């Protein structure tokens, strides 16, 4: 009927429009709730229990308080309340294509169950949304809030994956271009998205968000750059940019790449890959999907969820005992053993085509140790995890546009030597992971001494604990003495 | 082997020693991960995600906390580190029954769908216990870290659900305060409250009033009738009565929303209409219903929120009056709130008398033009006991106190030393009536039927009164 | 000129209007950051060190926020931007007039220094903020801005103390009443300034404060109640505002009214007593006043803040010996020993006018035990507190107008039986604190011994330490056993 | 013995031991309460009213915590109840020597006022210390509880200021090497009292904490390194520290050397200046001193602090004209203006005794543009500020002992290289602002031009708005184009 309070522990309480309400209230949406923000996470930090659902609705009130400020300070702009809710509707939404355990589905299970597809949850979230919108008869719902659909499902949809394909985009013309960086920012990564993300996760996790979102809004402005209508920031503002990026960094380091999480993600996947045969999913016209292409239906993906997980743990049937048994060793913590962790030196970078024939290379090494056991390829997990500042290589800074206090019209560029000497140099780096399916005391002995002798020979960083599990190797390497 | 460290938003980093690792570490507790401590209040404070696994955690953390301080304050109590590991884990453990969606399953679900038995959470943690003890082998490891396991195992138990002249065999009279941090049957101040205070405040988006970390550093065990008790400073006696104020509003503000009550009536309902075609293998592949999995704990172990989801993804058509209860909670078509009232005087609504209430709201006689008629199946009726945890009682009469001149002499505090803006009473009862018809004529009808009901019954005037029903309300010269 | 954004801790960045940052950038404003908000709490709660100058900040704020939203919901009510400052205004200025530790000033120290006249904090910021408004020019600026000085300074001077005497305000008519019911609110207690300070004093004391005001301004809305326009409350909420007023009891019975933060009171009070005829202010004109003097000159009040306690403290000349000596005795902590509290029972009730003669009847109770000294009445201090929810006996929630989900403009009333059985029945009570001035060990235990006696005398309730502090005097009265 | 419980906002309830609270209730460490922590920071950030006493207790809580944990997982450590309470009385008693306004009176005023002297605020601790230990009967206290005063106040004062000068320490022999690394770190910074001020600034800033400091504690061991007992990390934690100083980084960026704190601070200190030789402070035998000379007796120096701000700002003497007309400026907010900031390229450091030269050649520059006004160097100030990780150019983390999981006695080093690439290449840097005294709009746009030519003079980095606020100058350094 009309707007409905909620309470968020993080932003308190929210406003949401009776179109939002009509769009949350539907089996696509509700969805989410099923679903770990974090995924394995949850399996290390036993605060982050926190769900898509509560996330997206953050995701939701940040894009509209951001439009909505955006055009108070500056009626030029000519932001309407159509404006502002599908800035809303596209924030809400961009999370509807999460599979279960959010970045695991399309991270890890998806390229290894499907690798000829390219999928992204983006690309499943426009499909969801295109579903949810059709299913539910929000189209005449948004004729009556003064949207028109056709162009505005289309705004939406672009708000969430960029161009559907010289101006690139059909929902609105380039005097609101500004509008396409508030949910999801392809130019420097800055977007709403994030900020709830830092807040929430942070929140449930329990570390310490460094990082103030309203006092971004505060000091945010539309700027022309390059005859195009852009957010920019206070020049000031410029060193808690690049806090906020370290900001990001940090969440990654400690929490969603934490060395444990991303095994318990390994085995989840792992257990999802041999039990995606066995579990049949319903969907459009009593059609029948695995685990792996129910991305390919947006009425089972519907279903799709981390009750995936539990369907697998409770089952009976012995086709899925190898699932099973994987999951089972989770519940005992019966883990695959971190090993260690390493980095390349200088500008050696390690391909994606590479990562299958790096536990067979471990295997290969010849450390000099007299070994009660010999490992092969397979008793070895590498991960290769790039971390980076959201933009490859570049620095998302030199991808942002300024402005001063005494022409608050007027964008500007600002270098990083113009900041300070204190920042990172690079902005992209890799850290490789291994891990020993071999559990027991002698197995992961001899796995380090491979593991450490692997590094010497590909001349990878000294593990830190180098001299601590396999003090006979560590010698060898002169530019580690 | 040392301690695992455990980050927890509410406690920060909590140490974990090996045995607890272990405890923790099995099907049996793991499950607690897949129930949500507040079930339905998810679907109204989005924040309330959490599940019982993480409060587990707490509970056995803050149990340990109390001890320790205990300890260290008086040495002369004598309590030794294996003394300390049975309290932790009596914390771990009291959660461990817990069925899904935590409240509902207990307080709903099984006496609606089991009568005839007497079931409760703590009664499911003491089995749920037993089972993970025997089949993970856990005996060994105690006996390993100093334990005594046929004492120690009986003392975790007896911490739990209380008794199976002194009652206790886990320890002796001279150790009684050990039974007083888990589960307090004396007057309801116990670490379990604590954790969950902090911790669905933290989740809810309400903030909490009481302070733990100051009742402990105040906290002090001394002789009360020939027993060592827990005792409070004397100052300390507003934030008790502070403390079970702060249980209220969480109760009222959160724990009995009208619309989590209704949600978990839903679940309760969709469960009900669900039971009898969900199976869940137990003990020697013998098969189990969602009521019955309470009888065999390797059942238990398999039922978790999950059956949630078992029935909104299913297809089986004998599932479709369950299913269609949960696809109504996605949509958000709910069970409409037609209105709340109180009883006068010294009326107490008895449990037996709850299913004839729909009934007595749809005999009610409104003077009114009425569109539909409606019957006592569209009407649900909700009572509420809300009391500070000792049904009529004052729990504060049940706290024994210590001054700064004399630690070691207990001493009582009536409430008229206290304050006189402090509760008369420390129980009431909410009537909360929904209408399952959800259009406007049956939602209109709907408050007529209840504000003459209420006239009828004598109740307290609803507060929309006026608004909802003008043509009943002035009838009641009372009301005015 | 546009806004300046301030980052306070209790509501991160505030926008302050030009107009506003005009009237914080004078001696008069600036001023508050050298009055404690909580006086002698800061000697008992370490983190209590926040100062007027802050509170008052919050209080425009919320002030701004509460009319602001009032507008936005409701355009019916013709809220003009005038409006909104004129509300601000007041809110910022209603703490201009509190003295040196704020409420011992007005509460404790006036009214034993000059008993004649009637003071308080409220007066004294009419006054300020006339003095601030004359000497810093700010009528112009008030004009610039589109504020009309003469019914506007009016307006502003109403919300601070009421009507300056049918429809008693002159700064606007009766279809702006509510306005009068935001930063001072006489009718029920509900209004901005305690709102800041429940925040803001539970951050810096360490106590966690339960009552929202966000969610309290969601739910407001202005309906006619008996041909006035007020401040409604949706019906839901009463729960809540039962709450905030025991939240009110809470933070004076554990913070403002602690027994060893009211003896530092006490004994700062008599030190101001001792210094008042030594101390020199200078006023308009160069004239001089007294510490109990310069509220009746604002250049003086001006000057006067918590370093008059300084400069006491730290003063050479002998006749601020008596003075300063009191002073010194707070820093070692040789402080009034507390001997034990008790209340009244029934409908007994200390008037103001007999709180001289107490110390008298504690040293006249004749307790029948062997005492190695004998004390005097100038031995004894008591303590009498008034802990009421604002309205002395009255429930400040029958004060209160509420209105349903169902009928938005209808105004309607709620009755105690109505919400709660747990509810307190009386709204209005007396703690009697009794402090020793000698300090020894007999002393101490003669004190007792005289004010368990008296308690018994005067049929006031059992001290709680009752059998601990004088087992030979409790078993003489049967009530007590 | 009864221990006495503090509420503190940050720590929540710490004990007190007695001789604490001794220590605690003498007027040299109740001084305290009248010193901010931040001084000129509270002119910016309303909620940085604390003071120095509230931060004090934190450092000696926290200093009990981390020597306590480190008893409890290593007893044969051997730390004693005598130990935690030495280390507990240091962190106490480490800011007893704290000027008005903290870091500005050692930073800024003395080095001004008495160039000849090398002043400390860690030597004034020591000084304070040893007055509050034999002005209160310390001694006889501290033996009461099982210290022994001379070898343990030794200890104490060597905690606060390091060797009094192979082992060059005589409180402690080397077996207790570790209990030096708890109050005042001089390896790497790592100690407690950083760990109280950024929770504390934080919380009162309004500014969110990243840093955790518990965990620290728990990943916390003492380990052989260089037959030294030292306080070793855990491995996995060195990105923790990385960021540990980060966050340090970011607390001086953002609070400590805000742009317009450190304006405030000037002006402040250029008040002191002016009013130095007419305010008088009876120090031992009513002996008087100046502001700048109360640090030579310590009886003076418990009677200075913030109040001679307020001391001068309410002062009638003619004398103090000079001094009372600044800190009026302060009240009006007639600040000096800023102009601009820039930082030195590649490898130019500029000297301590180089900054008396700058405000000369700015005024100096050449930038040949219409110019209404003509500036001397008297009217610009410039400020040097130093931003480092603590150790000058050196990484800290490279002077941090590490320990693994599998050998937690054997401690270990970690490079930069094994740690990640997105870290900082150097730990030191400079920024210069400049300011502008007169403040006309005239004046100011000079006083940019002037700047900015300066920059392109020196080879300075482009000041971040240049081409707003020089558009004319800009252009001709090629290296900004
Ligand atoms: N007292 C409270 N304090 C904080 N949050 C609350 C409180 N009551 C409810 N909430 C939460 C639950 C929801 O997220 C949100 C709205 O709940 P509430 O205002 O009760 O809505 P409702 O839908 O039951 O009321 P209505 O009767 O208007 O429909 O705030
Ligand atoms: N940087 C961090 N900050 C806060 N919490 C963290 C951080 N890293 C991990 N955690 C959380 C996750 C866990 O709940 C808890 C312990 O994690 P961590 O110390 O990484 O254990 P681990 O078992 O992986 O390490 P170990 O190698 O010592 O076994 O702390
Ligand atoms: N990085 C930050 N994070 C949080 N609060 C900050 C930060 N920087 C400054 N503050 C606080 C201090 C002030 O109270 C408020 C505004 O500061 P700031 O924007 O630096 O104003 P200013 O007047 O110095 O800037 P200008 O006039 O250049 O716009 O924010
Ligand atoms: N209810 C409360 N909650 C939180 N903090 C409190 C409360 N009451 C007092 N405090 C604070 C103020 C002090 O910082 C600290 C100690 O207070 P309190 O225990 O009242 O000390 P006290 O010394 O007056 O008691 P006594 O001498 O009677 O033991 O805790
Ligand atoms: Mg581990
Ligand atoms: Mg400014
Ligand atoms: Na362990
Ligand atoms: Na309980
Ligand atoms: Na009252």
């Amino acid at each position: 009927d009309t707007m409905k309070v909620i309470n968020d522990p993080i932003h308190g309480h929210i406003e949401l429009h009776p179109l939002l309400v009509r769009i949350i209230d539907t089996p696509q949406f509700q969805r989410l709730r099923y679903i770990k923000q974090l995924g394995g996470g949850y399996y290390v930090f036993p605060g982050a229990s926190h769900n898509r659902f509560e996330h997206s609705l953050g995701v939701g009130y940040l894009a509209g308080c951001l439009v909505h400020a955006l055009g108070e300070k500056q009626p030029e702009l000519q932001i309407s309340e159509r404006d502002v809710l599908c800035v809303q509707i596209a924030g809400l939404c961009r999370n509807l294509g999460h599979g279960p355990f959010s970045h695991m589905f399309d991270g890890r299970f998806i390229p290894l169950a499907r690798p000829e597809v390219k999928w992204t949850h983006e690309q499943g979230s426009v499909m969801m949304f295109e579903h949810l919108i059709n299913s539910n008869g929000i189209k005449p719902v948004m004729e009556q809030y003064g949207l028109i659909p056709e162009e505005d499902i289309c705004f939406i949809k672009e708000q969430i994956v960029g161009p559907l394909e010289l101006w690139p985009y059909k929902g609105r013309p380039e005097n609101k271009s500004f509008l396409y960086e508030i949910v999801s920012n392809k130019r420097n990564g800055i977007d709403v998205d994030k900020w709830d993300y830092f807040a929430r996760d942070c929140h449930h996790l329990g570390i310490q968000n460094n990082f103030d979102y309203k006092r971004f809004i505060k000091f945010a402005r539309v700027c022309e750059v390059d005859n195009e209508l852009r957010i920019c920031a206070r020049d000031k503002e410029v060193g808690n940019l690049y806090d906020m990026f370290h900001t990001r960094n940090s969440l990654h380091r400690r929490a969603y790449q934490h060395k444990v999480g991303n095994i318990i993600d390994t085995m989840i996947t792992d257990a999802f890959l041999k039990a995606d045969d066995y579990i049949e999913i319903t969907g459009a016209g009593g059609k029948k999907y695995r685990i792996s292409t129910a991305i390919d239906d947006m009425e089972a993906y519907t279903k799709l969820t981390d009750n995936i997980f539990l369907e697998i743990l409770y089952s009976t049937d012995p086709k899925l005992k190898d699932a099973r048994e994987i999951l089972k060793q989770i519940e005992y913590r019966n883990l695959f053993k971190y090993v260690g962790e390493t980095q390349p030196t200088g500008q050696i970078k390690i391909k994606r085509e590479d990562y299958e024939s790096l536990p067979k290379e471990v295997a290969s090494a010849k450390p000099k140790v007299l070994l009660d056991v010999k490992l092969k390829a397979e008793d070895f997990i590498v991960d290769v995890i790039n971390m980076d500042y959201g933009m490859q290589e570049k620095n998302p800074i030199d991808h942002v546009s300024f402005y001063c206090k005494t022409a608050p019209n007027r964008a500007i560029r600002i270098t990083k030597n113009q900041v300070s000497q204190l920042l990172p140099e690079k902005f992209a780096e890799q850290l490789i992971r291994v891990y020993c399916k071999k559990v027991d005391r002698k197995s992961l002995y001899a796995a380090r001494q491979y593991f450490v002798q692997w590094c010497a020979d590909r001349n990878f960083t000294k593990p830190q604990d180098g001299d601590v599990i396999a003090p006979l190797i560590t010698p060898q390497k002169k530019e580690w003495n």
